[PDB]
């Protein structure tokens, strides 16, 4: 695809510039409104794996380098994640080889609206140390391939790195409790929803030592969206039936053996009743 | 400078970017057409030691790749002598890298363009003689774009020592008409000086029939190949070191009443019709006569 090749290509390419530039001490204003733009344009050169012609983008290198400085990530690390072997593919949805990674397409609306709250963001992540359920927004590109720019996305994956996911939901806490379509049912691992945890009497055993930690960030990262004027995220829970930033182990009495998987996910009816119905919810669980 | 920062900069792209081509087991006409563009924007980014808005333009890659091989330059070693260490900035617009073994000459619009008719034929030429020449050894060519100057950069090997200082340095014609150093230059440490120089120095090169014939014989080709080009106006690059690898470098004669290591190339070889043959034979019949 000659996407993922531009977009691995301008990876390396951005990794190698910031190389050069030492860290500072402190973000200014000025670098949540920067970006760094290549275009190439090869004449009868390079034919091979990667287009002769394109463009990409990276936006706010200073504040993104930081922002994986704080989730524990090395710029080179970052790199070989994304680059030493070629990102799988799901459902526009990439992950890096060893797992650690997810690149996700987003709109040129949705790069839009996370440059109004990039700021935010970044004062949000210093006053937690990183620790938070929220996505951890490493990079945002814009890759332009054939008259088609494309915004990706780079996060680190809520998912495990070696643990299969056997169940998978997504939950809001509606009113109006959404159930999984009847298509997505017959798929190896459905996207579930709300009514099918309910009907299926589903439960997180983790024990009231780790559930506290969990309902303590849950609840700063909520009244943060909600600050943010935000609505409509989902509460990412993936169940591994028997590194990984969002893993809560089963609890020693639990009557199954299992690994969940929790984040807050489409963080792209007002604000402080989805927060309180949501948060009601993954309370219950 | 920003153009030199650019130029760097380019050369360390370009030189990865070629890392990752595979050399072709044949040069193609295409590849003589062929050119590799990057135009960078940077908004409020940088700022230190780079300019934020440029471009970078390398002709010919692959023509200049293998014409680096021909010439026995690794492309690892001949990104170390441009960047490594910033190259010393001589006169014209002429740099010289760290090491001294390379040598960077700005150029014109019109010099690319006349480089370009005849890149085919220097490649043929070069792969006829297998790199044993005495003519200059183009080793890249490039296009350095800033905000208010595009400047064409030539590397090329550098003719003079990598170790060894030029004591005395000569621009031979062979011109009919009396070419003489000024006095503006004959006050520089090492002025250029000319043909009536030379004559009135009674300045002679002494360095063995052996070493002459090899010498004679590439110079003959040399000059035939820039005859058929319909190309005049060159000089012969003379450099002395007074005794108290350099591929243009030939040691004094045993017999030599004067310790030396003279260094002798073909230099000003742009130009064209708008002849040659009579040109050459007069150029020759001066540079025989040392
Ligand atoms: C199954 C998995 C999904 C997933 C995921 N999804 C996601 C994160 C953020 C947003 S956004 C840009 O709207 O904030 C949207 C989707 N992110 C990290 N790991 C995993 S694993
Ligand atoms: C003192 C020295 C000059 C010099 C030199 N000069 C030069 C070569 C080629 C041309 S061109 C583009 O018109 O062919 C013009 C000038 N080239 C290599 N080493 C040295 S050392």
């Amino acid at each position: 695809d000659p996407l993922v090749g531009v977009f691995l290509w301008g990876v390396a390419h951005s990794i190698n510039e910031l190389s050069q530039v030492p860290p500072p001490v402190m973000l200014l204003p000025d670098d949540f409104k920067a970006s760094s733009k290549i275009k190439v344009n090869n004449h009868l050169f390079h034919r091979e794996n990667l287009p002769s012609h394109f463009k990409f983008k990276e936006y706010c290198p200073q504040v993104f380098r930081n922002l994986r400085d704080r989730f524990g990530i090395d710029d080179q690390d970052y790199l070989v994640s994304l680059t030493r072997n070629p990102p799988s593919e799901s459902e526009r949805f990439l992950i890096s080889y060893d797992r650690t990674l997810v690149i996700k397409e987003v709109s040129s609306e949705d790069i839009a609206d996370m440059h109004s709250n990039l700021s935010n963001y970044h004062q949000y992540i210093v006053k937690c140390h990183g620790n938070t359920l929220l996505p951890q927004f490493l990079g945002m590109y814009r890759v332009s391939v054939d008259n088609e720019d494309s915004y990706m996305l780079v996060m680190r994956n809520m998912f495990s790195h070696r643990l299969p996911v056997h169940r998978k939901y997504d939950l809001k806490g509606s009113l109006v409790s959404r159930e999984a379509s009847d298509k997505e049912k017959v798929k190896e691992l459905p996207t579930l929803k709300d009514m099918d945890f309910l009907n299926k009497n589903q439960k997180v055993y983790i024990g009231e030592e780790e559930k506290k930690i969990f309902l303590e960030k849950l609840k700063r990262d909520v009244e943060f969206l909600v600050q943010l004027k935000i609505m409509d995220y989902s509460l990412l829970l993936g169940i591994h039936d028997i590194i990984d930033v969002y893993a809560i182990r089963s609890a020693e009495g639990a009557p199954q053996k299992e690994v969940y998987f929790m984040g807050l996910i489409d963080i792209l009816v007002h604000p402080e009743q989805y927060a309180k119905r949501f948060l009601d919810f993954i309370t219950n669980i």
